[PDB]
């Protein structure tokens, strides 16, 4: 019942296959036996099919492969096996897998990888997953045996009870490691064997309450870390200082996220200047999302932070119930380029302690996205105190009307005013402006003559009138999809010199011929700067296939 194209991409998905269909070919090159039933594969199953390059088996019930089931697919590259039941694996099933680069063994409830090594004739392997929520509680010293380098290596082990030390180890480089940990138990142990091969290391799901920092019992090496992130992690103040102590180890790093993380504040901690941690390396890009700090109460003066971030170049902190960047934190981050704050809860009047007079003196861009701003004219007045500033996003914010006169940054040539709610553009908006965004709000027309504009964003809004060519006269870009168009004057897009993109989708273009023929013509000389089609109101047939006698 399955189906090949004419390249020999077989697919033989969700059917209620019980076995492995009969007949397969040496001209299949990819076979899809996902979400089957196939309890059982035989030693001649998959024999005929020896060029077959991809093979999914991906949530079918398999529970039982005979040894030498893969011993004609040495031209393999791809194997999914995830989410099956196998309960054992089996060296034999990989030794013949020369070629094979991509290898998904998870969600399968085996408790371990075996007693025999699973991948040393896996030369050409790139990426590995392996484990599962559930049962696989020990990773042991044979189990990487022969991989010298992996492009990708992901060990789920929510429930591991063992890691003897320097299993991971024998791996020469790692450019990402992706580590289910539930618990810090052996965080020291597994660190320390990755020292020289990993370059990111991302721990998911891991409580780090209790971690705590030692000494490593290795020789110094030159770590190839540059990136660390942490998804979902429990952590203490405590804890935190303590994990900061690992990075003497990994000095070339450079970049550290926390996504979904929760941060306890012990409300005891008291440490003396000897334990803190105060410095942070060659970190220089911090990326916080959705961090939780139930009682902020409970932390000492938190002034070793600010030691902390004096070189860092970029720092997020996104959607954590953030109100206040204290002016002489703001003052110590003298390095700081790109700060983005988004959905957080700013106002005005705590903004303007957190950007107060040497605050943020590198700035260059400054996210301010989702918060409650709600004067325009009050923002551009507090961010006067940033003079390098030259970009600024503060989208999604719902502001009152803006008047007719704003200081702004002098060097501002980027401003986003997304979704502000706003119904009319004033000169507010200075002509320093090389990018504008105005987008998804409640505007009837534009008027604005921005003379170094190169790019107009203004879709979603309810113009029937497109702006005047003359307005932009170097726009690069103008976006205007999704308004009530319905027609331009005949000649305006060519007044447009410089413009090398347009979006001029889902508007309700009116397509009568002693009308529409200009439009129809010039999207049909200048089909490579549309993005989209503009398509008829009503018919849907598009613009360009129209043709005016
Ligand atoms: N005086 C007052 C007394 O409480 C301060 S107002 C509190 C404000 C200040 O919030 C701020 O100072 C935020 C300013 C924005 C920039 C923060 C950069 C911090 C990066 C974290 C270090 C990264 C190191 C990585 C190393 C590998 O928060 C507030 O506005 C109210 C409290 C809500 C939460 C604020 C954000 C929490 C920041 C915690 C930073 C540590 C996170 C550890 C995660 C595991
Ligand atoms: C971020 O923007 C600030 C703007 O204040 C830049 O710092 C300022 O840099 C200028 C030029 O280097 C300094 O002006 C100089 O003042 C002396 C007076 O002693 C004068 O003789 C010179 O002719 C010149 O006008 C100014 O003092 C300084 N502002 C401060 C901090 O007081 C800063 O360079 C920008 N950061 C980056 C990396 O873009
Ligand atoms: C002006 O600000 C706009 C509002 O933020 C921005 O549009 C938004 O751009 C982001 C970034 O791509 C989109 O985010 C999408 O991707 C993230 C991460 O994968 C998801 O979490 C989001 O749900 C989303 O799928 C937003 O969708 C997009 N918002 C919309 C609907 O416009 C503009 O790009 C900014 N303008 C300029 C010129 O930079
Ligand atoms: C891979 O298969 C070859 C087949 O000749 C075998 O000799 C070898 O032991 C297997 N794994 C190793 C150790 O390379």
């Amino acid at each position: 019942s399955l189906s090949c194209d004419a390249s020999g991409v077989c697919d033989g998905r969700s059917r209620s296959f019980t076995s492995i269909p009969s007949g397969l070919t040496a001209a299949m090159k990819s076979l899809d036996l996902s979400f089957n039933k196939i309890t059982y594969i035989g030693h001649g199953d998959l024999r005929a099919c020896a060029n077959l390059q991809v093979l999914i088996l991906k949530s079918s019930r398999i529970n039982t492969i005979e040894g030498d089931a893969f011993y004609s697919l040495g031209s393999l590259e791809h194997l999914d096996l995830s989410d099956n039941h196998l309960s054992s694996l089996s060296s034999s099933w990989f030794g013949p897998l020369s070629s094979l680069k991509y290898l998904n063994l998870m969600g399968n409830p085996y408790q371990t990888l075996g007693v025999t090594s699973l991948f040393p004739n896996l030369t050409n392997l790139q990426t590995l997953r392996i484990g599962n929520v559930e049962t696989f509680s020990e990773i042991r010293r044979i189990d990487f045996a022969g991989l010298t380098s992996l492009n990708e290596l992901e060990i789920k082990a929510l429930s591991l009870r063992n890691y003897q030390s320097q299993s991971l180890k024998s791996i020469r480089d790692i450019h990402h490691l992706t580590l289910h940990l539930s618990e810090s138990a052996f965080l020291l142990e597994i660190f320390a064997d990755i020292l020289s091969s990993v370059r990111y290391l991302e721990l998911r799901d891991t409580n780090l309450a209790r971690f705590q920092f030692s000494p490593l019992p290795v020789d110094e090496v030159s770590s190839p870390m540059k990136k660390l992130a942490f998804r979902g992690s429990v952590l203490t103040d405590e804890s935190f200082n303590e994990l900061l102590k690992l990075l003497r180890y990994i000095l070339e790093l450079s970049e550290v996220e926390f996504d979904d993380c929760t941060l306890n504040g012990l409300g005891d901690f008291n440490p003396s200047e000897s334990d803190v941690v105060s410095e942070l390396g060659k970190v220089e890009t911090v990326t916080i999302r959705r961090l939780h700090i139930p009682q902020f109460y409970l932390f000492y003066d938190l002034s070793t932070v600010y030691s902390l971030l004096e070189k860092v170049k970029r720092i997020t902190v996104e959607n954590s119930k953030v109100f206040l960047v204290p002016c002489s934190f703001s003052q110590h981050l003298k390095s700081l380029e790109f700060l983005d704050l988004s959905e957080n809860l700013m106002v005005e009047e705590y903004l303007k302690n957190s950007a107060c007079k040497g605050a943020w003196p590198s700035l260059q861009t400054l996210v301010l996205s989702q918060n409650h701003l709600r004067s325009m004219q009050k923002t551009g007045e507090i961010l006067l105190t940033l003079k390098n500033l030259t970009s600024l996003d503060i989208s999604r914010n719902t502001f009152h009307p803006m008047p007719d006169s704003c200081q702004w940054p002098e060097k501002m040539r980027f401003l986003n005013l997304s979704s502000t709610g706003i119904r009319v553009v004033k000169t507010c908006i200075p002509q320093t402006l090389e990018v504008l965004d105005v987008s998804n709000n409640n505007l009837d027309s534009f008027s604005l003559f921005l003379p170094r504009l190169q790019e107009l964003y203004i879709s979603r809004n309810k113009l029937k009138t497109l702006p005047d060519a003359s307005l932009f006269p170097v726009l690069l870009v103008m976006k205007i999809s999704r308004n009530q168009l319905k027609s331009v004057p005949d000649g305006i897009f060519d007044r447009l010199t410089s413009l090398q993109k347009i979006w001029l989708h889902t508007n309700p273009w009116d397509c009568s011929c002693p009308r529409i023929d200009y439009l129809s013509r010039w999207l049909n000389k200048n089909s490579q700067k549309e993005q989209g089609s503009a398509k008829c109101s009503g018919s849907g047939k598009p613009v360009r296939s129209i043709i005016c006698p």
